[PDB]
């Protein structure tokens, strides 16, 4: 037992890690095949990144402008292109520990691992969330643009996210690997901010599923609601409205527990009304919305 | 910017585990040079395990007894020894993947990375601290004996800790590379519980200057306090007390951030007689003690 933010091992993606280097600028690349994946933005200097046109600056640039090192070796680069936000270089060696992959786009409120890579390196991995607003909640320090987001399914590597910026209030903004930003943000250096967010309900009723499977029972009640009843309060709190999907998607949980998710639903309108009274849920004081049903499934089955 | 719980990339660790069978007792084993380690109960059977003699028990089995396996491959034990609670097989191939590694014992509220693994296979990686009481607050379900816990330091990996066990609290607990548990704990089925736990006020202290470096400031305040007493409050909130040598590890977090640690620890008294008034510190509404102040300076450093 026991319920831990838990992140995929690494492996397979640290085989995949690249340092690519332009001018003075240095990031990291996804090397799969032939091929390296790397922020566009890194062809370009500091005054280039106030208001760029990257066809004019790719357009200037040759093979021989690109350093490409796996390690201490050096790869060749024998073209270029680019596919919106994202750089494609071509290299001259395919690279030997490319694992079973997809690119896959995430959906606001699905979960997936960083690798968080400097200088070619990997340097830690962690669990986020997609916020509603398109941001994540990372930690990101300069050098750490072209670090990946991933899942792990039977060891195919789905790929959904590369780093490219920070915004002001900390949270942090990508692409998807075939380069389209999450949300409505630009590589560029301007005035950007994240829209309004929402909190994700279907993770936070799978939180409460988790911490009843583990044993924490004091914030559950005899009282059942309706959907429609339950959506009112969601509205009042900034929380998003539970669908049949959700309600349908939380089945194995209710089912484990013996929990209606209705019922359910009552305990998580008291705590919003009253809160916690001082005491914790799964070593939280407060309600947690960044764990997937699937993220629950996967710790709590066992038990 | 940004402040995540944060595990080492584990591909290093991904590359040693193994399957160990004995009976019908399938754990882990962690594969180095050519010997194989893992948790000496996997001799036991059902009945062996209320009061086993390891030393009988293990006189009685052969080499062909144990059945290794790294991934397919099915790997031959050519002897077999323990030392204290773990189990050495060796085998008649050395890992080709063995990285530099060192066996080191950690203190409790030092922290380190947990590559949880099942039937040889690593499914997940999050970061534990070694509770005062030397429990560690993990995720583990049956099957998961033999994973290992870890540190990284320039490509040497320092292993820690051997999954045994869990407690009647959830928690749980095992033992250092050489066998011998951390804890007053004993790898058989009886009725151990943990010992009172305390607050790791150093870590706290640690994460409260993460919070300032990543523009959380209001629990500051104007005031500072002496050692002397700041200890008494410590004691009456379960709290570790501070020593010299505490403040002198949280210096470079204070030079950094310019507040001194016995300003910093006024603020934890108020926070701690106060509580925080419906506020958060890096997204959290409790007092964390699970950052040690070098996991700290490791993501605070560039900001
Ligand atoms: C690429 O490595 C870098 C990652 C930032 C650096 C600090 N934390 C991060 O996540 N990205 C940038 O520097 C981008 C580049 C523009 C998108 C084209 N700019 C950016 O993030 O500016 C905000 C910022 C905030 C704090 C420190 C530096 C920069
Ligand atoms: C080894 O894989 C297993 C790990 C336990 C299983 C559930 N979570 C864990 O961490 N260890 C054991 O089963 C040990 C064996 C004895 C130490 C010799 N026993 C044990 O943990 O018993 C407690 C328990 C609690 C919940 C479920 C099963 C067992």
């Amino acid at each position: 037992s026991g319920f831990r933010k838990m992140a995929f091992p690494s492996g397979k993606v640290e085989g995949c890690m690249v340092q690519v280097t332009c001018g003075t600028t240095t990031l990291n690349g996804l090397w799969l095949d032939d091929v390296v994946y790397c922020p566009r933005h890194v062809i370009c200097t500091s005054e280039d990144m106030l208001n760029p046109n990257y066809e004019d600056l790719l357009i200037r640039k040759s093979n021989h402008n690109f350093l490409v090192q796996a390690g201490n070796v050096q790869l060749r680069v024998i073209g270029h292109s680019m596919q919106n936000c994202v750089l494609k270089l071509k290299v001259d060696t395919a690279n030997p520990k490319t694992p079973k992959y997809k690119f896959v786009r995430i959906q606001p409120g699905q979960t997936f691992s960083v690798l968080a890579c400097y200088n070619g390196s990997p340097s830690g991995v962690y669990q986020c969330a997609m916020r509603p607003n398109f941001t994540i909640k990372g930690s990101f320090l300069n050098g750490s643009c072209g670090s990946v987001g991933f899942n792990i399914d039977y060891d195919c590597v789905s790929f959904c996210y590369m780093h490219h910026m920070e915004l002001p209030t900390g949270v942090h903004a990508g692409t998807d690997l075939e380069g389209n930003f999450y949300g409505p943000f630009v590589d560029r250096q301007t005035a950007q901010a994240a829209g309004t967010d929402t909190t994700i309900t279907v993770n936070v009723l799978a939180w409460l599923y988790a911490a009843v499977i583990n044993g924490d029972r004091w914030f559950l009640n005899r009282f059942t609601t309706t959907l429609n009843d339950f959506n009112l309060v969601a509205m009042k709190y900034n929380y998003e409205p539970l669908t049949q999907d959700h309600v349908d998607i939380l089945g194995p949980l209710s089912a484990q527990t013996g929990i209606a998710v209705l019922d359910m639903c009552a305990s998580l309108k008291e705590l919003l009304q009253n809160g916690m009274n001082g005491r914790t849920i799964l070593g939280s004081a407060l309600l947690e919305d960044e764990f997937t049903p699937f993220d629950v499934v996967r710790q709590c089955s066992g038990v």
